[PDB]
């Protein structure tokens, strides 16, 4: 069972608990984007990254209280239509705004809360080149070379696991001068099991900058549940700082994995690497979700034979 | 062996390799005083801790290059008479400074450098009561009451090494509502053996905030040399980030203890928490250096037996 986050009196993580980590509820973001949270009836904005001024031109505390009807007039009735009480939280508004400067607007609903995710913005022949290939090596290789050529990421690797959990780099595309990771195995603790259990649900994560500092998001409690807010759904997510350490220590400055599910379990994983820090632009991450959600049905095809 | 320091491209340290950490050299301070390097023949000034304006009134690029016989003219000829080349590393200068506020100097010599750090400052019956202890268990409780009465810390321990390097609390005086940890006992990679060899040379060391970032030390390596300044006889080193993690998950915002050496090995620790931050003042630091070699003598006669 999940231990409390830092900011409810919880104990930081040590290689002695990895898997009690409540990496769902950070109560902070990553820097490259703003997250706001609103009541899902009233619109009135709950919570603030307190990096919010950055991206949408106003300090948290002037923020707070306002409702998205005053902040975002021309999106907020189709974002009520988009996400009614009730619907799955996998489900997504996405919009695109005009700045003086685009911003990615992205939203979920989880209960009576929405989560709202700004952040700048700016292939038939791929889908059929994973569709030829004629055995799972091949498509493993197909896909970690579409992955790469699709994201300019120095390192794409497809990660499958065991069924101890152990995973293994399978296939991978690299940058020129890079050491190979292909055949090393790795201990099921360094993807713990409540981030498998996450990575079931939802299928794309990332660390855009993995010396950067996690941006607190305040108040940290939801105000309607004086709980914390779920962020597994918002990929603005702060990462668990023991992973952000794994990655330095591997000479990742930027890391972006795809969840592969076959049968609705966690296959494998196409796991993206680069030495600088790097964001993934938003229209490319779509991309590569649905070029996740193709190669699952591959995959369950191929290995079966 | 030691992996490179982390400003000579070693790696963060984990738990597989918590012996490698070369704690003797982090190149960093703790920012409760300033720390200065000079040479040992010139007194030029070589490397300033970074908040060394806080406490000496002028900037590191200031101080830089400038002699102690500027800085110091009136400690400078008995630094020198008292700490000539080739003395004992362990060996110190001592002065009070007047400043416009005291300010306790303490001096060692490494080599051909000097050592200079700087910190804010302001019995009899004790040692017989040691003497007069009839056990070893007695005498662990009362040299545990008297390290208490003495710091005002909230918790006191007499730590004892096994021949495994295990520990356990074999005596503690402990403020009223703290948990007991008398007989609970500890892995030996609790306190790894790069820092039980340092502890066997350097006999006092502590973390006075726990949650203290270290000040940098700059330029970094020691221009005489290329190389890393060895802080392990300098209090004001900066503690290993585990032990700093270790603590505050503990509870324990200041941390100190003092060697127990018996026929040149370590056979303990005096132990000390504070659950607030704390500076032990710089005289009672001297005083409880003392007792912990007189400790040492009358452990090594009362375990014989
Ligand atoms: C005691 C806790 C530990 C720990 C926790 C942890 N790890 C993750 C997430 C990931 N770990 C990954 C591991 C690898 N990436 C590689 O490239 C390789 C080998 C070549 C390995 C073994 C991966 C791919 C992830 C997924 C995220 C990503 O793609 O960047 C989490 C969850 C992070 C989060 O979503 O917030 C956690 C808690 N990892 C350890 O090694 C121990 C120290
Ligand atoms: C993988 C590395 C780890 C690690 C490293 C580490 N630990 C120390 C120093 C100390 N550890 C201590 C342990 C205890 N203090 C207690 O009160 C208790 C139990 C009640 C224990 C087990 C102690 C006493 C020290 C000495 C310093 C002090 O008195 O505060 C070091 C060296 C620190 C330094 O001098 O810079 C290191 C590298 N500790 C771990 O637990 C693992 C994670």
């Amino acid at each position: 069972p999940f231990f409390p986050p830092l900011y409810l009196g919880g104990p930081e993580i040590t290689t002695e608990n990895c898997e009690r980590e409540p990496i769902h509820i950070p109560g902070s973001i990553q820097p490259h984007g703003a997250l706001l949270t609103a009541d899902g009836h009233s619109g009135e904005v709950l919570q603030m990254s307190l990096n919010a001024a950055t991206f949408l031109g106003q300090e948290p505390t002037v923020l707070r209280g306002q409702t998205l009807a005053a902040l975002l007039p021309e999106q907020w009735p189709a974002l009520q239509a988009a996400l009614p009480p009730g619907c799955p939280d996998a489900l997504q508004y996405r919009a695109t705004l005009d700045w003086p400067a685009h911003l990615s607007l992205t939203v979920h609903r989880v209960g009576e809360l929405l989560i709202l995710e700004f952040e700048p913005t700016e292939l038939r022949n791929a889908m059929f080149a994973l569709e030829s290939a004629p055995n799972l090596r091949a498509l493993a290789e197909v896909a970690t070379q579409t992955v790469r050529e699709l994201t300019g990421f120095d390192r794409v690797m497809l990660y499958k696991f065991a069924p101890d959990a152990t995973g293994e780099v399978i296939a991978e595309a690299r940058r020129e001068g890079l050491h190979a990771f292909l055949g090393h195995r790795f201990p099921a603790s360094d993807i713990p099991a409540q981030a498998r259990a996450l990575y079931t649900r939802h299928l794309l994560r990332l660390t855009a900058d993995t010396r950067a500092a996690a941006v607190p998001l305040d108040p940290v409690l939801n105000p309607q549940t004086n709980a914390p807010t779920p962020l597994g759904g918002a990929v603005l997510r702060a990462t668990s700082p023991m992973h952000m350490q794994y990655l330095r220590n591997m000479g990742v400055g930027s890391s972006l994995s795809v969840s592969v599910v076959v049968g609705g379990q966690l296959w494998g994983l196409i796991a993206c690497h680069h030495q600088t820090p790097y964001v993934l632009p938003p229209d490319l991450r779509t991309t590569l979700e649905y070029l996740g959600r193709l190669l699952s049905l591959q995959v369950q095809v191929k290995e079966a034979l």
